[PDB]
């Protein structure tokens, strides 16, 4: 009974990998029908929370999703630095596994975007993805520095759903593009496994 | 769980609801909370679960809407712009009201479309909303062919949802951001911060 769960790999916890240090156990989508991921086992002597609220103090919040962490949430640092990566999501090419290690926390409602994409390294074939924190006060841009990221999400067959984060100010004779298709932006990164498609968008000359 | 009244502060201020009113209306996007609407007719409680498995539960998007009686007990929208619910808000009153109708079929997503008085002696309004369609169907001329609604998330976070409600005749094609010519505004709602834009076909090339 309750809520239909899932896993990234076979179908039950036997199939499931043992979770790395500050990785996400379980990724609960909330926005139609509610359900829950799972992407590994805690490592003992711990077990992986399944509420689906926030009280338990294993839950991170993030849009639409909840993310559930083996360890208390608090043992975490909050991030305050300058695209500090609040998490990474590896994926490796002879893996049937995905990995996402948290390394901090956002600050209050600062909602995380998908900012950059690299090889994974020397060994591993594959890709890593990385997460940052919006700012919580608006700067000046500098140049090659976005000012908006649009990140685009195919919903279903007719509904689409674009976040719009303003990052910084664009300086005087100068405006920030306001929809994605506008000249000014180019694709940034298509993480096609969350059906997303991001944009950046620079500075532009006025008028 | 953080729990809000949308009158008082407790359970006491509330009102009863109507026969098929929400009475408690739940946000999951950030940080969940419920805000207690109405106090159920008796002999019942307003379900308070998180989840969408008490029979009581009608899931929209972020939302989540509470019913006293079973879901099942209402029927399920077949004409297209049939009215799912409608949200009325009084002048005089502290309080909103939001009756179902109907329940859209699965998957599909509710969206505001009309705005209509309530009339007579207590002035407000009425905001209808309606379901997204789950087959494309060729638009009749006049008829908008995509609909943009407009989210103040926070200060620098905006969410644009946008619905593609029908195909364009040949030799014609549907805009596809809300600030293009041949959009127009649509409806304001201020206590949800939304506005939304309605498209039409436009000529081609």
């Amino acid at each position: 009974r309750d809520v239909r769960i899932l896993y990234q790999v076979g179908d039950s916890e036997e199939d499931l990998p043992v979770c790395a240090p500050n990785a996400v156990c379980s990724k609960i989508d909330l926005y139609e029908t509610p359900w829950i991921e799972r992407q590994c086992r805690c490592p003992d002597g711990r077990t992986c929370p399944s509420s689906l609220g926030v009280e338990d103090g294993h839950t991170i919040a993030d849009k639409t999703r909840h993310y559930k962490m083996c360890q208390p949430v608090h043992k975490l640092p909050v991030c305050k630095h300058f695209r500090d990566y609040t998490w990474t999501l590896t994926t490796a090419a002879e893996l049937n596994v995905t990995e996402q290690i948290v390394h901090c926390r956002c600050p209050r409602n600062s909602v995380t975007y998908l900012t950059k994409r690299e090889p994974i390294g020397n060994d591993s074939p594959g890709y890593r993805y990385l997460f940052a924190c919006s700012p919580l006060t608006r700067l000046r841009c500098q140049r090659k520095q976005p000012c908006k990221l649009f990140t685009v999400r195919k919903r279903q067959e007719f509904l689409d759903e674009v976040n719009i984060n303003s990052l910084c100010q664009c300086p005087k004779g100068h405006r920030c593009p306001s929809h994605h298709t506008q000249s000014g932006v180019i694709a940034g990164e298509s993480f096609l496994e969350d059906n997303i498609q991001t944009y950046s968008g620079y500075c532009m000359a006025n008028d």
